[PDB]
């Protein structure tokens, strides 16, 4: 339960699979994710 | 030479740490832990 894998959609249509931290607040991940 | 980075830990707690620029990660992940 410490992490979750999800697909992130980006510009013009690319889908990328990523393993995210399940408990950190979302605002902390958006920058490095970009 | 050195660098400072935000190290995330348990339950997502944010911590700030200073690390060497040239040493490999394997020799620093242990004392950092």
């Amino acid at each position: 339960p410490q992490a979750v894998v999800v697909g992130v959609m980006a510009g013009e249509g690319v889908q990328i699979g990523v393993l995210l931290d399940a408990n950190a607040p979302v605002s902390v991940m958006t920058d490095p994710l970009l």
